[PDB]
């Protein structure tokens, strides 16, 4: 399975799974900075899924590692805003979470692996 390209459509389909969880619906657009005037002074990136299935779908991702790190960053930033482990907002990312981890890592050694063989012989 030594397709260097698959894992971008892996990633749409993934995000599209990611937009029917109930879980994902405070993760669906940017913080507004009205509700949370402070948030810029927790949280230094602000990242969204609709801000990765943009930058996916413009072509600014070389790698399902780049975008593995944008998703990550939804959930430590959830991690860095939280007052307790006992949040509905905090809770629905630690489950979100779990679920993107348990589908995306296949991506990441397919697209690891397709790597390697093309530089089999270099
Ligand atoms: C719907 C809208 C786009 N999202 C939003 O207003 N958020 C999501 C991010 N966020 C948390 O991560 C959080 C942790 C604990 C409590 O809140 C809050 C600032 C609320």
């Amino acid at each position: 399975s030594y397709d260097i390209q698959a894992w971008k459509k892996q990633c749409e389909e993934l995000l599209n799974l990611i937009f029917q969880c109930e879980d994902s619906e405070p993760f669906r657009q940017p913080v507004d900075l009205l509700e949370y005037p402070d948030y810029r002074d927790i949280i230094d990136t602000p990242m969204d899924f609709a801000t990765v299935r943009e930058t996916l779908e413009a072509g600014n991702y070389e790698s399902p590692m780049e975008l593995c790190k944008d998703v990550r960053l939804i959930f430590s930033n959830s991690k860095a805003y939280t007052p307790s482990k006992r949040s509905r907002i905090y809770s629905m990312s630690l489950r979100l979470s779990a679920f993107f981890e348990e589908h995306i890592s296949s991506v990441l050694s397919d697209y690891k692996s397709a790597l390697r063989f093309h530089k089999r012989n270099t």
